[PDB]
């Protein structure tokens, strides 16, 4: 009764090296994917960012074009007003 | 003894069960990092796509501020030779 647990207890002991060995490779591989984690919020910041920089770049863009437009007419009527004087 | 090995036994027995949830927590977070891993690639499209409208909205932003100026000087100036004949 005792020579049979002092097997089975072996048995468990070389087991939990085995299992300990799956952890080590595991947590060395957790390290690894982590830094590399860390690139993903760095990412998203960039992507953000280029994503703003180019919609308040289209919005100058619109408004700079309704302003141009604006002077344009302002500026034949006048060309127009000057013409009848001169 | 048969009692001190009956505890080392139980005490090893469930250590295995308690080292085999180590490499399920383990493996089931290395899964959820794959997932995240896999946005990379996406987010450094994303930012691509951006900087390209980006730098083409800022080419568009800049001939068209170059007109702007261009007829605002037009403009003003000839305020000042419709200005000399009232």
């Amino acid at each position: 009764q005792l020579e049979d647990l002092k097997q089975q207890l072996q048995q468990a002991e070389e087991a939990l090296v085995a299992k300990q060995e799956v952890i080590d490779k595991l947590k060395e591989e957790a390290e690894q994917h982590n830094i590399v984690m860390e690139t993903v919020p760095v990412l998203k910041a960039q992507a953000d960012i280029y994503k703003a920089d180019f919609q308040a770049e289209r919005q100058a863009r619109e408004k700079l074009a309704e302003k141009k437009e604006l002077l344009q007419e302002q500026l034949e009527q006048l060309q127009r007003e000057y013409s009848k004087l001169k």
